[PDB]
């Protein structure tokens, strides 16, 4: 069976993933971000809507909870077409091709389902417009990582980042640095996580407070008061989701792209972290074919 | 190797699924029961309530189209919530089907099962008219993978008898809508459809123009026939191709299910009875360890333990 590389750009908004990453391809398809779903097709202006109602909240206009059940709402929308692409896409995913021969598709996605299922989530929450729960339930429905997921996560100071991100104001976007914060932090603690399972770190273990020490991984979050009992124990409910974050974050392929750079530069870069990452077999003949023609159609219909 | 046998019990509310999964575990069996206190505290503030709150405001007219999906939208996500990630812990304990071959080690009798809180009640509340078909297909797309065993079990009641049923209990916070009730026992009867359909070589692709436990239904009695929303359609006429593929998922996920019609039109003990006789010819699965036996049992334990009740 032929073999295909998945890469998933993901990390921050604004730090110039998009610009970079259509800059190297335009064997090779490009899978942007699902604009026009966001915008018109699963609702209208669900970005304009996730920034009005943080500054509604922010501005006393709404309680938390008016501003959660938006949040939590949108945060559906965005990640549906990330949720159907896993979907269809995992069935024609083998395992890891021998790491390899150039591979016979590279599949390059604006973004990976845990920015909508996880990264986004917690960062509202730690804005203050999402519970704990609720960003546990889409922990919970995260989909089981298919072999030869690589995830390039960006690296950008904050005041470069704050001017680049001046710039890539999504329709109806607000510029909120305590938003940036929130999710450069959670998109910090997410690489942590990682390494921490990868190293062999056990959350359970840990939780009583190389590889990073526990207080600097996602699992932090999650000492929310609402995920406890009077006693201070985790639910257990909670402390599955946990385990579930845990199994699925410790198989992915993580690289990080320093975008402190030219176009060219951030562009050339990536094509350099390509070589450590792993591909995959198709599981059949069709399936490249198939693949590339998904990918072409999601472009087509929902890239903006 | 041990094998497990796994019963979800579904379908609309108020036809006594309960006493009769826990009577049978009365007759080794666990019981998974719905997570009530997930629902009332732990994952939210009165859930049940708030859903028959809002659709009421809806009714009334107090709120609006939309401002009821936002509500309706993340109380779905709360529902769903501990049957999820019971789900996604199970997943790597199921090993490959067996058959009910001799009595298995463990039986897991669950109330109700992942698709009733992602697919359908969230359907039920689209035809209410307080969820968007989008939404609902966003939750189709993050059905789980349906793990082999997978045997689900839903009832039957005249629509009188059901009436009545949901007229005599109280559930905290619910409220008695039978257009609600219709609407569940709908879905609950297109779900029954689609397995068959999907088991009998329907291609909701093939006959999408057209809009054994018996012969192949037609696709308009199927699940698929609620999704011909003008939102999901193009200009062009067909849907786009982002609800199409969600629709794909839901041929995938429901075609490896076993589906089992119960008869609630009888006594406690007599539903009791039918279902223990379902029971006897259902899909075993093998695990994926001897000691999955013990972890699934107080999984299971544990469970109702904390989210029962
Ligand atoms: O889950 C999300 N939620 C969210 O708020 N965003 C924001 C970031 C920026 O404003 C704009 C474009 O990425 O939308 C992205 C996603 C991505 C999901 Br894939
Ligand atoms: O998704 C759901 N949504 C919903 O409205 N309910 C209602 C039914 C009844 O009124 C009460 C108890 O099941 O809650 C059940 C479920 C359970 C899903 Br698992």
């Amino acid at each position: 069976m032929p073999t295909l590389l998945r890469v998933y750009i993901d990390g921050p908004h604004g730090m110039g993933k998009t610009t970079t990453t259509q800059l190297l391809v335009a064997d090779i398809v490009y899978v942007p971000e699902p604009m026009t779903y966001w915008r018109v097709l699963g609702a209208s202006e669900t970005i304009a809507n996730i920034y009005t109602t943080q500054h509604r909240l922010d501005q006393g206009e709404i309680s938390a909870g008016d501003a959660a059940v938006v949040m939590t709402s949108a945060q559906i929308t965005m990640g549906m077409p990330y949720a159907v692409t896993d979907a269809v896409l995992a069935p024609h995913i083998g395992g890891e091709a021998g790491s390899a021969p150039p591979p016979a598709l590279t599949l390059i996605f604006d973004r990976h389902p845990i920015a909508a299922l996880l990264c986004y989530p917690a960062a509202r929450y730690l804005m203050g417009s999402m519970t704990p729960q609720a960003v546990l339930a889409f922990v919970a429905l995260i989909p089981p990582t298919l072999p030869g997921t690589n995830i390039v996560l960006g690296a950008l100071p904050e005041d470069r980042h704050i001017d680049r991100l001046a710039k890539r104001q999504r329709p109806g976007e607000r510029l909120d640095l305590a938003m940036l914060a929130a999710i450069r932090r959670v998109y910090g603690l997410l690489a942590n996580t990682v390494r921490y399972l990868q190293c062999g770190g056990s959350w359970r273990e840990d939780w009583g407070q190389p590889r990073p020490h526990i207080g600097d991984t996602l699992f932090t979050l999650f000492r929310a008061p609402e995920l406890l009992a009077p006693n201070g124990d985790l639910y257990n409910v909670f402390a599955w989701a946990l385990d579930v974050l845990a199994k699925r974050l410790r198989s992915m392929h993580v690289f990080i792209l320093d975008y402190d750079q030219s176009p060219a530069g951030c562009r050339d870069a990536l094509l350099q972290l390509t070589s450590g990452m792993v591909q995959t077999h198709v599981t059949t003949p069709g399936s490249i074919p198939t693949i590339c023609d998904l990918a072409r159609t999601f472009a087509r219909e929902m890239g903006e």
